[PDB]
């Protein structure tokens, strides 16, 4: 159960952690591993075909050890990745998006402007 | 361009204005009449198959004159409510939602708990 709350404002990816975070949520990331709630915001991405942050990078472990900003891995093989993604050069810093070109997670560099979405466990 | 916010808490249409409001947003309405966003709102409760509240009832000005919390009108013949429907008697104070049945508008008493949805214009 959540609050998600989706936004066509763009902004980094550090950017996007700070403006969920005024607004007493977080940067999607439990929600997206929950498959009820995935397939809701996905569904609406999907009408709205355009980049979006989420809340996974590898700043912490780097390389391909990506991490959801609640601790929880965010396995390498995941169903949620793009075809052939994560792909960018390991010693990079990444940051994961929903990509519009497959409305599915890719890796990419952290300064470019993506929309947001945050999420707050209910209760 | 919007900031849309869902949320699993659920709530009668009373609180559901109030909710949106102490957010800084509104219930749900000026991005119903947006064609790329309604549809996007629309993809994400389908998954869910729940109802949901929007902003729109006929308090001010009775029977099935229904407004948008904005002030817009809601044509009884929009595309927008499922079929048939609005349909409960005119007599009543009637409040809009987003009807699982057909994840449509639809007219009801406004004191049931439903889920709600909240919109911020962009500029
Ligand atoms: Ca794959
Ligand atoms: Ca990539
Ligand atoms: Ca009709
Ligand atoms: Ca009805
Ligand atoms: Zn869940
Ligand atoms: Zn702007
Ligand atoms: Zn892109
Ligand atoms: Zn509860
Ligand atoms: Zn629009
Ligand atoms: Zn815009
Ligand atoms: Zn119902």
């Amino acid at each position: 159960d959540y609050e998600i709350l989706f936004s066509d404002e763009t902004m980094n990816y550090a950017d996007a952690g700070t403006y969920c975070q005024s607004r007493g949520m977080a940067l999607v990331s439990s929600a997206m591993r929950d498959s009820t709630m995935v397939k809701a915001i996905l569904a609406f991405t999907e009408v709205k075909g355009h980049d979006y942050w989420v809340g996974a990078d590898n700043l912490q472990d780097g390389a391909y050890n990506f991490l959801w900003n609640d601790g929880v891995s965010l396995p390498t093989d995941s169903d949620l990745w793009s075809p052939n993604e994560p792909s960018n050069p390991q010693s990079w810093q990444l940051c994961v998006q929903i990509w519009s070109k497959y409305n599915l997670l890719d890796d990419v560099g952290c300064g470019g402007a993506r929309r947001v979405i945050c999420e707050k466990e209910l209760d």
